[PDB]
């Protein structure tokens, strides 16, 4: 028997004995994580030896404003020794040694279009010491992209891309960027320039691009971003820490992140891909039950396992489509689904023309600003890759399969039924089945062939 | 760290080392079940030696109408060799050896107020062989309390109890009962005369341990022939321990002699103060019991009734559940209106709602949904107050819409540790005795008692 | 038998004979109120002898604009000899003697987030003479914190608190503050710097803090506030009148307000606290039936009687929970209750994050400005009852679903609730304390005799 | 200052010194009641001294079905020694001494159109001992006008009145009645044949001579007369005399003593203004003082009571919290009735009677009457005297005065303001005022001229 995440618990599937298992922490081991007693030495050596920049003790002085940009709770570790906490601690120590007071240093959570961080979210991000040190003084701020009184206009890049920036990060003397270099389904990395281009701008600037936008910010500001990026493994444990100028550091970190993300394990090309998504993963609770977020997750899974899989791919998923449109967090997705169903739109890519219609809605913008919900444009920042490539996608165990059927996904009730239907219709009676347990509870990797 | 059921998965809790763990079967062993090989001999011996009744061959003759009453899907087994399947199979073999026509055998699924069984439910209850052999012939009928053309008003007992019983059972020449002798929170075992008194009666005969026996004996007196019971005692994993068949009235004490040994566990050394468990979404009555506020209160009241003899008077109950507000309105269409009436009336407690029971059992739309949609009868909710007077505080941990748990009188918190700290603050003190019950709603529950 | 306020009338409770009664003023007598024959002398001596400031005759002249800040109807006396009326009368006499004309003097009712005063509210606050003298010329104004063209920006204090101020009180040559020195459940007092901080600001300035904000206003204006505050007793009768600079006079008034507010009477720690809330108390009609205002009142009662009460204290309350949201006065509290019930809100504090969501609502702001309703941020300006008491019983409720949705226990009669509490929490020998008319009087903080 | 009931508490009024105060029991003393010690002797003497039938021993024998008809909770005391409890207890003692089985005794709560009594109501009516002895056996049944399987169509009287009777009372061998003889606004009395005609009849039999004719038709159809045990009550519902026997011949004797109580001679001047207040809970129950139609009923009752003491320029000033609290759980039909009054050609209340048969046949309201313990929909049509006689009716202190204005009643904010307006317009500057400060809390009496 095989155990796949099903909403909150686990669905059991009786797959043929030719099934293979890939858990990206056990099948192929990641590069060794830095031991917890060598983390201080690694951080000190990285901060004291930046790439294409002087040390923090050289760029800091008394009265020089410092803004530290910290990512939100979507990605990265939340443990007692995560990259964010240690990096902030040692950066603060360096700045205090340089002669910068605590009253000046400001912290900004860079969500961009993700919901603004609450008190509990900041507690989980910064820990227990930084939380008590800075939150009550008003020195920890969540980035608001609709606050026209805190957004500055930098003009347009050489390619005509508009650039809007946070005012707080624009008026400081020392801008510090903290990011986690981790893989993305599209092939890019969530390093320094991508983090600055995504988490500091607004929806207009989001609608090679990231490098241009971040370089435009650096030119307008007058001082380049000091980025301290850590290469994370599947358990969000730092492997290497690279600090300094983002442009000359990003390739250095990528040369090692390619070792972790791209796993050469495949010996054959598979026909059936079996997994399941729990209710709460990635963007938060309700992702595994909201149809549009399910489509995005399935598209990411298709992108990640494209090389390992054959032409007529078949994807079997175990998710609880109870129709749970998490509405305190995605207040616009019900209208999005209704517009998709009750219009002339044959496929998801036909929805893009409504993006500016949703990003400018007053009620959803108010909910984004004050209720801690997603920005209405986040649904258009994808879903179409799932529709192509795969012959059929099965959503087994759904509670309201009408929502999974309205997205174009086939619906069944048990893994064996869906597998038998796929064998009868698409993949024949001898399918190469690949089972992915805990594919959404870990940092997913791009599977490739040993060729 | 301890693990508890939470909706579908598992919520983890950090509890002090003094916490004690109880599993119904793993901690204290149930009496040994008969092995799968000896089910043959045990069933044949039980059928060949009925208690207080002649053997079924004597009861059967050519051209005799036989009605076999099979319980619902709530709690009966459903393994490969469950009691229902084996008992039905051997009864059918013996009846065929008695020369009884196959067209005179009729199966009645006795639900009473539980939803009528569909094709999949009937298949799961009866096994694929019996489902293929009998379903398409039309010989498997779910009991319908509101089918007035197929219900017979017997009259009244001596205690003013109206009696209405299925006409199919009334007109048969051999009534056979299939029953599982399993414990109840109140103490009256669920197999025997209770099965006949509850499963083939309408809500008026339920609205009114001696009551069930009186009603069933009145049924036997009116019919002229007693029910032929085939009751099996089950353990936590729904495995047979002993099989008793014959006259229900005289066989019931014999079955109880072993059901008491199974049900009443004697593992205890201290009077515990805090009871910790969790509600899965699907248990007992089906999917949605762990999120429906009324059904959550019912389950909590059952848990209070089971463990009251091991718990103190300032006890605190901490349960993990996902109070989504998911009433499962396709299966309990009356519970949303019931909840609204609870909130929007002069009702301080749940027992104040019983005066509306006759109001709900007579609703035309809910009765239609019960008959044709496979939903619960509207009077099931009124057939739940022990928790709100026995316990000092009841905590619902990890609720997704904590308004429903608060509206029923239960406190709400976010994590097990937070609720335990609050309870230690106010109710049980900083040095409590904790009893943790993982997999309490996944296994057949038992009554806990002091060792002495 | 015992009589407790129940909505509009009274519920009767057969409490055991060991029950104790505390009524403010009646049980322990307050300091003697100034006789009506000495009020003129007291006011004249206070105004002629200010603290840290000179007399109104020494600061006033011909053409110098004067703005008099007067509190709203929530607190203070509405009698024929209340502090507001007499203070305004004698201040006007002094100013007229100095040389200031009536055409210039302006009156501002400082509510802040409380509803703007209507014609009848000004009636009750000011009296016949001042009403007829000043309202019909448009010289009595109710403070509007949402009026962007009548609010000025003073920047941000040294600690990081933004300061918004009323324009009328900013452009005047002589700002005069009238406040009442009365106790608060949290420990602080009303009137003085607190009145100016919470009265003529907006919700952003409200979200030692009051001292910093008020000193920032005084620095920006250049004229310190001339505060004339009277220490009130349980019947809103003046005990002492202190005039002058607020910073150097607040301790002087506090040294005597501590004598009245802090009553050392207890001889034992009580287990059960029994009282009842009428429908109309404090913030107006519907407070005793609105679940959120009920929770606020219960929290205030918990704060006031914390020292007299045991660790396992049980509160029994008699209120008519008819679900009567005074939707013409609290248009937002139904949405607030629905958000509390239908979201991931385990407790009331978890709702604070929605404060900025409500304070910026356009419809509720319009209703606050023009309909005379509460500002939507007043609700977020609660948990103490949940943290402290083992159980809270709301007896006599009409729709107990609302009292249950707040986390409170619901019963039907005092005896049933008392028996339940005895069986569950407080045992069979509880120290019961009964508070008749605890919401119809100026409540006091009960302390221990020793 | 004067005090009046106002919702739940008391509104205070400033009235001139010429105002006269009347309290039914205190101003003029009722005839002396029998003491609590002599209740036993008086009850035994009354039971042993019938007024036209043989004693209860003669009617009783082995195997006799006895049906005892107990009035509703609307009227009559609920003290420790109320008439219902004592009469039932002594009747049961006599029947047991006569050899009547306990299983052949059945109690019927005669409500007729009032809501069916619940468990708590039955407990309060019957006393704890009798409730424990008889309720759980199933021997206490509330009358159900719409229970067609338990209703018998007796036939028709000579006036065309149709007669429908409770089947339980019809088949019994001894029908016994418990009744309280206290006055009505119309001049009748609530005990005697009226109890039979109203309590155990449906709405068709309801839509002084009529009650007697219907009850005597019932007696002639059953073959045996009702055995009545009627008690005269004072303001505090205390017994003055107990009359038992044939109702037709006993009724004048009971009336001879009820006249001395109901009619009070305390008038020396023709009063002009009548001042009182409606409490929230009185007569029919909670919500009578706030429901506009029940407020009109109460005002009409007051007008009928005090019409012989007041002039022809009547002004009625009443304090009530008319907040629109219809108590829809007890009067579910009154909101629709109010809407039909407002939104049709109804100029006055008596114009609505043509819809009475429309409401009494409603299925939803009948279901709520049978199963939810609400009023029968025809109760509201069983109200025009107030608007006919009084020149102006003032509702003082209403919280939603739209309902008081919609029924034709003037609305003001305070007692003094309404009195000033009435003096200005109707009664002049020198009126005669009669103040009733406990009119709705005590059993009302009919005021009359002293001469």
């Amino acid at each position: 028997k095989f155990d796949f995440e099903y909403g909150q618990g686990t669905m059991s599937a009786e797959l043929p004995d030719n099934t293979d298992i890939f858990i990206p922490g056990e099948t192929v081991k990641d590069p060794d994580h830095i031991p917890e007693d060598q983390l201080e030495a690694a951080y000190l050596e990285s901060l004291a030896h930046p790439i294409g920049m002087p040390t923090l003790t050289e760029l800091a002085g008394p009265g020089k404003t410092v803004t530290i940009v910290v990512p939100d709770r979507v990605k990265g570790g939340e443990q007692a020794t995560s990259h964010r906490k240690l990096s902030i601690k040692y950066i603060l120590k360096e700045l205090y040694a340089a002669g910068v007071e605590k009253k000046d240093i400001l912290f900004i959570i860079s969500n961009g279009l993700h919901p603004r961080s609450t008190e509990a979210d900041a507690k989980a991000i910064f820990g227990e010491e930084l939380f008590n040190e800075f939150w009550h003084t008003g020195q920890i701020i969540s980035h608001d992209s609709e606050d026209q009184e805190h957004m500055v206009d930098l003009g347009t890049t050489h390619r005509g891309d508009p650039v809007y920036m946070n005012k707080y990060v624009f008026e400081c003397d020392i801008p510090i960027l903290i990011g986690h270099v981790q893989g993305n389904p599209y092939g890019g990395y969530s390093g320094g320039y991508k983090h600055s281009a995504t988490g500091i701008t607004n929806w207009k600037c989001i609608a090679n691009k990231f490098d241009e936008i971040s370089m435009h910010m650096e030119e307008k500001m007058g001082h380049p971003f000091f980025c301290c990026d850590a290469v994370l493994d599947t358990q969000s444990r730092q492997i290497a820490i690279y600090s300094g100028y983002a442009k000359e550091m990003m390739p250095i970190s990528w040369k090692l992140a390619d070792k972790r993300t791209y796993v050469h394990w495949a010996e054959k090309k598979y026909d059936v891909l079996v997994f399941g998504m729990p209710q709460k993963f990635h963007y938060g609770d309700g992702m595994g039950t909201n149809p549009i977020m399910m489509m995005q997750a399935l598209s990411a899974q298709v992108l990640r396992f494209k090389r390992v899989m054959s032409d007529n791919c078949v994807i079997i998923c175990a998710s609880t489509c109870n129709g749970y449109f998490h509405d305190e967090r995605w207040p616009y997705l019900r209208e999005l689904y209704d517009l998709f169903q009750h219009d002339h739109m044959n496929t998801l890519p036909d929805m893009n023309r409504l993006g500016e219609y949703f990003a400018t809605n007053e009620e959803y913008i108010r909910k984004y600003r004050y209720t801690n919900a997603f920005h209405p444009f986040h649904g258009f920042s994808c879903g179409h890759i799932a529709e192509m490539n795969t012959s059929a996608i099965y959503i087994v165990g759904a509670e309201e399969p009408g929502y999974a059927r309205g997205m174009g996904l086939k619906t069944r009730a048990t893994f064996e039924e869906a597998l038998e239907d796929a064998k009868k219709k698409y993949v024949g009676q001898e399918p190469n089945i690949l089972a992915l347990p805990m594919t959404f509870k870990k940092a997913a990797v791009h599977l490739c062939m040993k060729d």
